[PDB]
RNA sequence: CAUUGGAGAGUUUGAUCCUGGCUCAGGACGAACGCUGGCGGCGUGCUUAACACAUGCAAGUCGAACGGAAAGGCCC
């Protein structure tokens, strides 16, 4: 699983494997995905829409996936942040995020219904 | 108590991974060249020889400072 706060990454990462080197950031909505081709298919398959990839290190696509993969699996959501720290998402996390993660479920909510 | 923002590709090997250079996709210009060329709007136009320059023009004005009267102008 990848934790997307709504329909993006939900902080920024650098990943690596071997040597692969691949930093994620998060992107506003619109932004698209702003990677490499083999990073591109790793997030569009993740159903990341709004993400900035670069691919340092070696251009190998192998090791570049790897890297994304683990880059990706660095992700920590914000309720688990809360439960690591013992605290709560309000107490922890930014208000902005929350916020979006609000109206993005919501609009999810509003395309489940029309279905 | 969130962000307005980051894409690669080819090429060492029989094959692989890494390192690594080289090359390319982008943008730009006070540009030139080739082919081509309808119009309008707004800009811009000797980057080299601070090289040598024909010709015209680019700094005059004041008679309410002055003697005046060479012209035009009035009066004989
Ligand atoms: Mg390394
Ligand atoms: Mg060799
Ligand atoms: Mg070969």
């Amino acid at each position: 699983k990848v934790p997307l706060v709504g329909r993006t990454i939900t902080h920024p990462v650098i990943g690596e494997k071997a040597a692969g080197v691949v930093m994620l950031r998060p992107a506003s909505p619109g932004t698209g995905v702003i990677a490499g081709g083999s990073a591109r298919a790793v997030l569009e398959c993740a159903g990341v829409h709004d993400v900035l990839a670069k691919s340092l290190g070696s251009s190998n696509a192998i090791n570049v996936v790897h890297a994304t993969v683990d880059a990706l699996q660095q992700l920590e959501e914000p309720e688990e942040v809360a439960r690591r720290r013992g605290k709560s998402v309000e107490d922890i996390a930014p208000a902005a995020m929350l916020r979006a993660r609000k109206e993005a479920d919501e609009a999810a909510a509003a395309a489940r219904m029309e279905e």
